[PDB]
């Protein structure tokens, strides 16, 4: 039961930081990046590598402990996507578009994707193959079956870790996460073009319908992100996935409840 | 039905939520949410398609709590369920060049939900009025080739699962007074899935005079389909795939004379 | 006419609904909602067009209860209808790749719809002068190089089905002051069709004084255009593939001098 | 100083009319094209031929003779005869074996003003080492600078059929007494999205209330319509363009 | 910065109008606004981009009537536009036929469009797509690059203070600062990729934050900032150059009284 907002000097709080992608990191030169990808021969023998499958980032940032209940109520995100001009080197070990040509930029499949909520983002496990063996040191879906590949409630979550639960087997749950605002667009197609929009005059504003946004459990604020901008494509033609950080600002209030 | 008031209390107040799973036709016991290989028949006259190549509606019958009172649909939050699973594109795919990443499912799309107090009510058009539709199909009868533009024969309600294909019927704008639906169509080989989710957005279902669908008999009606694209194999057959949908919907009591 | 008060009471409202079946040309017996396949001339000059390759306007006059009281048109609710019939990509397709699903039906499309008191005026434009149009179709007569561009004596009503091609007609924006009209040109070979289906969009068919269209004699004239696109066929050959158009109209009786 | 609007039966008037596309007629039978387009053997031998360039359209409309002036106050515009773009039957390049004809395509540029005097205009050039033909206006005493600003490039819309599009553009240190709206779509494969309907209005009125302002009672009207490239069975390509109506609606103003 | 009450009267507003030409690398006299043709390293160790390959941001600083109670201007409105749209018609200048006896392909490709208006120089932060690119002698860029400047390394932080100088492709508005200017780019990524470039004398962007407050001009200099990167110009023999356009500013300022 949510009542009154506190005011006064004290009454506010802000949270300003950066999430990394983790998009594989297959050795020490390359992170932002994912292991190049390679195909499994059938649905039956899909079993990709850790360093190959980007995850869900995840940051529990503590707030100044309300320990009358009181609790940290987020109310406006604002956020970008930091280092989109990096996507203009197309003369790094690229495939040249055409003879003579600049390199190809990274494009094809992306995922945008963030979420603000005063506890962790829950998921539901979706699989484009119930087959497919997930690599150890990743949290994925367990007893997998046919129905997997459509929906199958056993699969719960919590983003709760990070760089452990891939982003292909897992989304948010529409089920749940009603103290979380979430926000994701899957753009597919091998070409799609990267479209990346910055400023810093747009805010998005968490309240629900009832002007309540997420509270704040235990005073941590859970911020979770996905930035797949696409994949980079080398001169031999192998691709990998490239990742870009998230920054997010959030503003909060002290709310009292019952 | 005199649509009067609504009722107000603490009891007056109820909500569905649930998911519907994709009919894509699930030609085998591991390939749940896809359809068969697509095949190609050499002329208008042999078209006739398998039955595990043709994506159906889906649609759920949600019985309300027992109620003159009906419920009345007011809000809908929907939202497609596992859009991250077209990220794999390293399981069985094409690839489009020489060590790339496999193919990503693309192509033909339908997204289509709605919310109704009775059930859909369905036109048929057929793009060939001489396909053979097949046995385990509910399909347009007595097709003629008028039935390529407009047979008003053809009528029915979405009133079964894996029975109503996709490409044969069309929610039925003469009718439907007492449902909401939606649909986009995105046509084209190559066309990228664009798919977004929230849980911060809400769809308002009454009409223009302040009234939402009229829940018949205490039932619910929601229908979908999410036909996102087309997954390429290795060899280059194609196998349409869908993924499930979610539905909340808020509903309040109203009475009617 | 002095536009004076609307009636009110129970009998001063109506209601139209109908749909236009889409007219592409038909080719034969089984191919309606199609054209004849496109052929090209061999040069500019001898640019001559078969009838059944034309799509032309589709266009209803609809009587309204005998009524100065005239019927005004209000709202409109339009949709296309069957677009999930694009879905067949399984009947007499060109693969898109070896193994692959057919071609979908994409490329240029014309989507089109007014809604007026008299027929729609028309205005001819034509892309090659020297085009021969065939007999059966009504077209730009006396055609000179001016007509590529603008010849004001190109003008007719939209008054027969079947006749007026798609490809030498266009609402006469200097005319129809008692007529609404929206179209949408979306060429290139490739551009994917995005069709989007609701029962919960109407268009206000008042003009900025509060006016819709007024129903000269009693009739309510609706037309229509909804080429999708090209099919294409297994040997290469395209076709211009249509639509029918669902149209609900609200008219209320309006006091006129 | 701008005043009153003056009110009354007589204070409103009308403006309709076409203009006609200029991309470049390279003969008699082929008005509304241009010349097929040729490309330059080297950066410094551009020299494209007249009925190779588009230029930009512009009619001078004169008003009811009237200190009052006639306001713009709204405009109603679309380009004519869309529909001809369906057109896939002649001549075209067919897009494989058996296919029809490709459609126009390519590059776009739609743009139109209305203005109480002639649209102002700044140049900016591509190559500054581009031969300009004789029978266009182009900007003279071309640099290096002139690929990117050269200021001393500015000129008036005063003359139909001369000022080439690619040369060309509303001058925004100017024009303070017109407006004007214009999108370039560049690719070859681009798509032309057409929309018509006479349902849709364009206020004209700046942010203090105030329409352009007719000098002389005239009324400019300017205009491009590029749609797009038509591509011959051989594979030569020309700019397509189309006419555009406009419709203005004025009010006489009273000015000190 | 405690801000006060708005000065009015005859002499309490200002204008600025300008043009930011571009800064595409410049590589002969006759190429202003192009980049030199673009080459590939054969492994991301060996990327060492020439100067007048890389595109890098302009800045223009912009005195305004002397100030020196404290008043400072501050920044309302903006109008700004790409000059020069319509040049990208030229497809008939050396370029590479799309097709036999086609026009030459016109200037596609990935683009970059990005402007600011600010009280002071626009606050960057450093993001590289490959951290051991060496980037060349004139250009400033992230010193002590390591694996994690390739998605967030905190000491790349630096003012656009200088034209023809930062790259744009290592270099993005800083996130965690610019409280005192308005920033707004797009990033269009893909070879095919079409410009779609509107212009018109009727639109304006509002450069009041939340509370009403524009950026406030220090030492009365306004800063303007753009990238307008349209493209590529691809020449007859495939080689691909960056091409960018001037970018038009109209800022329109007030006097206000600041603590
Ligand atoms: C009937 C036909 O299309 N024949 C082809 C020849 O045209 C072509 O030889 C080229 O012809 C050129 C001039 O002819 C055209 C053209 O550019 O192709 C013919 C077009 O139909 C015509 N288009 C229109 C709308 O009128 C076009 C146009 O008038 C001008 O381009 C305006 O600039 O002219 C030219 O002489 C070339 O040098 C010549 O190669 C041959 C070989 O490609 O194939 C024939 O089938």
């Amino acid at each position: 039961e949510v009542l009154e907002v506190k005011t006064g000097v004290d009454s506010i709080t802000e949270v300003e930081c950066f999430l990394t992608p983790e998009m594989g990191d297959p050795d020490e030169h390359l992170r932002g990046f994912s292991k190049s990808i390679s195909i499994s021969d059938t649905f039956e023998s899909d079993s990709p590598n850790r360093d190959m499958l980007p995850c869900y980032s995840v940051a529990r940032i503590p707030l100044p402990n309300l320990n009358n209940i009181l609790m940290w109520e987020a109310v406006t995100l604002k956020t970008e996507v930091i280092g989109v001009t990096s996507l203009m080197n197309v003369h790094s070990n690229g495939q040249a578009t055409h003879d003579n040509g600049a390199g190809k930029p990274v494009q094809g499949t992306s995922f945008h994707f963030f979420s603000v909520g005063g506890e962790a983002l829950e998921l539901q496990g979706v699989l484009f193959n119930y087959r497919t063996k997930y690599p150890d040191g990743t949290i994925f879906p367990k007893n997998a079956t046919v129905q997997s590949q459509v929906m199958n409630t056993e699969h719960k979550a919590y983003l709760d870790k990070n760089k452990a639960y891939p982003v292909e087997c897992w989304v948010p749950d529409p089920t749940r996460n009603e103290n979380t605002r979430y926000f994701g667009t899957l753009t597919g197609g091998e070409n799609v073009p990267p479209v990346l929009h910055i400023t810093n005059t747009a805010t998005t504003v968490l309240l629900d319908e009832f002007g309540v946004g997420p509270l704040c459990k235990g005073d941590n604020l859970y911020l979770s992100a996905v930035d797949v901008c696409g994949m980079f494509t080398n001169r031999s033609g192998f691709q990998q996935w490239r990742g870009l950080s998230r920054y997010f600002k959030v503003q909060l209030r002290k709310r009292r409840v019952k």
